């Protein structure tokens, strides 16, 4: 059955105060079928997906898609590691950015 | 025990003709474990999931989940009444949004 | 095969001079597969579709689909009758406005 | 006799993974009469036809016509070399660019 991540759990997406969304997406286990909820501000934060050069340079200038609405909800439809981080400037390098391994 | 309802029909989610999307639901019967498919071009609509208040208002501020890769599909895991719109300014009040009650 | 209709010909979609497009739409001939070219300093204008209401009131609060570039092409897919509007306050009203009859 | 030619086959119009557009086109033959169609999720991307200059310095500031359907068929009625690009920031720059020789 279908799942629905919450990411960052009751946290959320955010940079108030440091948070490892690498151990929160070591801790679930994330299907085909299965969903993303993104939980935020959108007046300080954004959701982009970007592939895994951007990722790991904190690039934010080209994404691949792009979010906006503080409540999220994206799916994951195939096999392989999605990316996601916060384009607003200085957010990606706070560590608000997540690696997402779909059915490895 | 396990359908997908394709909101719309062939015509699917949109305000380009006036569709009557209650009708819609009223001749669908919807159960757990059933979901429900949104087509629609993305760049010009979207789906949120929404409360009552916010339904009949058509007040899309703080959706509960936002949709748009304009072929969600969204499961229906509990019993209950459930509202969808589109928050795009104005598409909501010309309709488009529906109603749906699971179980 | 399929045609592309320049908007207002050489003249294009403006408001700088009074422009009768609903002559020029008469004086072309839409079918299925065409497209349309709407050419326009884009820090002036816009394209919205709209419906018959919006467009004979010149409603653009609530437009089926919205375009900006300046050199925007729009397919026409499916017969029956298409509705155009410059959204800028008071453009259509001007007579920024245009409708399409495909076959 | 037409073919209509579904740019990167499967894969569509994308910048989610590398895709040789080159390769694509090359393998492809194209003569007039026949129509490219780009597939792609309308909301993060859109087709451009520009020239030559602006192809190669994935300048996007003045196209000749901007797509932005999601399913763009594009006719190709006279022989010669087409450009087409994304005019997203940045995804020109990432290769989701396309030059096309008719005849
Ligand atoms: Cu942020
Ligand atoms: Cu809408
Ligand atoms: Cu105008
Ligand atoms: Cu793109």
């Amino acid at each position: 059955m279908a799942t629905v991540h919450k990411v960052g759990d009751s946290t959320g997406w955010t940079t108030l105060v440091p948070y490892d969304y690498a151990k929160w997406a070591s801790s679930n286990k994330f299907h085909v079928g299965d969903s993303l909820l993104f939980n935020y501000n959108n007046k300080f934060h954004n959701v982009l997906q970007v592939d895994q050069e951007q990722f790991k340079s904190c690039n934010s200038s080209s994404p691949a898609a792009s979010y906006t609405s503080g409540a999220d909800s994206i799916p994951l439809k195939r096999p392989g590691t999605f990316y996601f981080l916060c384009g607003i400037p200085g957010h990606c390098q706070l560590g608000q950015k997540v690696e997402i391994k779909v059915d490895p």
